[PDB]
């Protein structure tokens, strides 16, 4: 039921904190998730840091699902990496785009995977 | 203080139901809406469906707000415009692409201006 | 699969009480919140006698978007007024438990899609 | 306008006790939510005696971000242990209100950006 939970949480919030790596310097940003089952997907930019730092440093921490300081929340410590499959990307892209997609791609259009190693549920 | 809860619950919900007319038949779609003040701001594609109808029949009804049962919530009949403004569509599109964005742009991508006429909190 | 989807449909309606129910007058829409239930893909929904308006009975319903991460559906039919008093009471006994005691809309579904 | 940005972000720091405190071990990032007390843009937040850990100061914190129509603070600084007493005991009586009666991490901010 642990998983139920944690994908309950997973499947009503779409904003998370990003925490990657630049040598010895934190990095932390909002952004959106996508999941798929416990693997989770965020958009960026080929010349993005975000992406820079992933391809150098693939341990990153995400934080989710913080809603008010009563919400049981997740905390996720996963390894990352530019998401290689041409469908699984084109799929996130449309997702994404949905409200003006209209069959256009972008071509420093990237993809980051990441794909959980420790899943924690705080303040349950 | 009316302004003010309006404000509030446009500043807490992105996503809404617009709804638009193509001639005789309603079509609702769920879409993220920015605002500037009361004037709302919806993303679209030069050729999709909502941007035709639009263009055709100016007069849409949003609805926005609705969390659950108990909220209160926005329902805005206003009239809708495609924005012409290129700084304020390049504003529009940094915010939408913030995750990916890295400098291209989209020459499909357009914006639906929304100029209330009638809001109306529902449920307070 | 068209089990399948038809069994995909009942389940978002069996688990959703609350839809957006569109319609236009004119050349004007109109959306509202409504109470939805359904037999089968049929859906029902409670809600002047100086005033009439022109009929118009193409309407769009959303129902089942719960959070981003929700499959719905949008079902594009026809409205109409409900008279079977024996269907509106199944109604009330249903969205009015305490009560001791009134038009439907009949939604007859042309179209549905599951949304994602 | 060098003072309206400094009167933003005193505003946001004494609207919002939350944040995200983000840090690096080794090559390991880590992030935790705290409750952040301020003395201008000086940020102190309360946090084995058989371990130890090798001290990496850089830490980033995000402050403000209450809806998506939110405009917040990234805050990048050096964290340190606040030994001081008094100010210890000026964040309990501050962060315990009913109780009767503990670290102290002192942020000062090298960077801060308004994000929206």
């Amino acid at each position: 039921e642990l998983e139920d939970k944690i994908l309950a949480i997973l499947e009503q919030h779409q904003v998370g904190v990003l925490t990657s790596v630049q040598g010895d310097f934190p990095h932390a940003r909002y952004m959106t998730f996508l999941h798929d089952g416990l693997t989770l997907y965020t958009p960026s930019g080929k010349e993005l840091p975000k992406t820079e730092e992933v391809r150098r440093n693939p341990h990153v921490c995400v934080l989710i699902g913080y809603d008010s300081p009563g919400s049981a929340f997740l905390e996720i410590n996963g390894l990352a990496s530019l998401e290689e499959d041409e469908s699984i990307k084109e799929r996130i892209w449309e997702n994404i785009s949905k409200d003006w997609f209209q069959g256009e791609d972008s071509p420093s259009f990237v993809v980051i995977k990441i794909v959980p190693e420790q899943i924690r549920i705080l303040n349950s």
